[PDB]
């Protein structure tokens, strides 16, 4: 019923991650010193301290533009690997299956809530 639950529900997600070992390179904006080229492939970049960022700043309006950005931040990781069996890409999908698996109820209780409010 809670059409706000979700906000605290993605902080405590993004605490887990943030714990998470494979969130290492995904957890500051990719240095473009470190990848001079990054920016040549990378539309948007994304990271996680930018999605909690613009979370605690209150410029979600909704968990969907939430997980919109958290994947970007696994699109882009596939889209700068050479290769399938990259070690930051590999991350990247242990990564994006524990995310998905916990942001489904998520997503589900926040729908339902707004059906009922909009009843
Ligand atoms: O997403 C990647 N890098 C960004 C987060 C720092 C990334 C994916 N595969 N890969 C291989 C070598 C170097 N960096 C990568």
């Amino acid at each position: 019923y809670d059409i706000q639950a979700w906000k605290k529900q993605c902080e405590e997600l993004l605490n887990l991650i943030f714990q998470c070992e494979d969130s290492e390179p995904f957890r500051q904006p990719v240095d473009l010193l470190e990848y001079p080229d990054y920016r040549d492939i990378i539309d948007t970049p994304m990271d996680f301290a930018t999605v909690r960022e613009t979370l605690e700043a209150g410029n979600y309006e909704s968990p969907m533009e939430l997980c919109k950005d958290v994947r970007l931040i696994f699109s882009n990781s596939k889209a700068y690997t050479p290769s399938k069996r990259s070690r930051i890409y590999s991350m990247s999908l242990r990564l994006s299956a524990f995310f998905e698996e916990h942001i489904s109820s998520v997503l589900s209780d926040y729908k339902s809530a707004l059906r009922f409010h909009k009843r």
